[PDB]
Formats: C-alpha cells, structure tokens, sequence
C-alpha cells in the first residue's frame, strides 16, 4: 500500500491520482493521533519529517511557493497569489491538506498519501502524489473527519 501500488486502482487527474479504494483501517495499518493547533495536518508531517518542525515546515512550503508558483496546481486554484497564500498558511489556526500536501511532495520529492474514511472504519478513498525526487520516505495519513492522523501499512 505504498503510492506507486495504488495508482492503478485510481483516475490519473493530473497532479495526483485518486481512487476509490475501500480497505479495512484496523487491518491494514497503524494510525496515531498527533495534536495540532489546526486540523493536526502539520504536525503529522512534522513527526513523519525528523529534521522538520511545525514552524520549519510551514517555511519551506511558504518559500516553495513563493518560488515555484507557475509549477503548483493547488496553491493556485485557492489564493490570488504566494504572497495572500503565505499569508494565510502563516496563522496559527490555518487548516492544512492536500494544497500543502502537493508543495510537500515538489518541494521534498517525497510520495503524498492520504486516505479518506467516511465512517472511521473503512477507508472511502485515497488520494497519491507520486514521487518527484530524492529518496524519502513516503508520507501517509488518514483523513478522519475534520482531521487528520499518521498513518502507515502494518508491516
């Protein structure tokens, strides 16, 4: 279940894959839950990051952006430009997701995984940014209703 074994079974949609995918969350991987002051998005990342804090990580996305706007997808469909995104991204309620999730992805060259649950015991579907660069590990989460978890296959 790691990102390049799921594209198959999703829609190619450009910048990343999606699919309806319906897997059995206690039998097939571990989740923990990671406080946070937002949707719990950025400190998942920075517990799956061991070099990157919570503040690290918002400066690295922030400078990606402001960088490498004309090769995002998501930052740019939502905000007018990288300086109203850094704006936004910057207050300490700012709720992350899949905007971030891809500037992650181009920025460390690391797969993007997350998954959705609907009910909290089956996944509903995944969304993949396949590897860009470099050679991290994969980042996975679940996406459980207004926040968000680590996650990873059980071994």
């Amino acid at each position: 279940n790691l990102s390049e074994s799921l594209i198959s079974d999703c829609d190619n949609l450009g910048n990343f894959y999606r699919g309806p995918i319906v897997l059995d969350i206690n039998k097939e991987f571990t989740i923990e839950d990671v406080p946070g002051d937002g949707d719990c998005f950025f400190h998942c990342l920075a517990k799956q990051l061991p070099e990157v804090s919570v503040s690290r990580l918002k400066g690295i996305i922030t400078s990606y952006a402001l960088r490498n706007w004309d090769t995002l997808t998501e930052a740019p469909r939502f905000y007018s430009d990288p300086k109203d995104y850094e704006r936004e991204l910057n207050r300490a309620g700012y709720w992350g997701g899949t905007t971030e999730a891809e500037i992650i992805n181009h920025s460390f060259g690391v797969p993007v995984v997350i998954w959705t649950t609907e009910d909290k015991k089956l996944t509903s579907a995944v969304q993949v940014w396949t590897r860009k660069h470099g050679n991290l590990p994969e980042l996975h989460l679940l996406h459980t209703g207004t926040h968000f978890m680590c996650l990873a296959p059980i071994v």
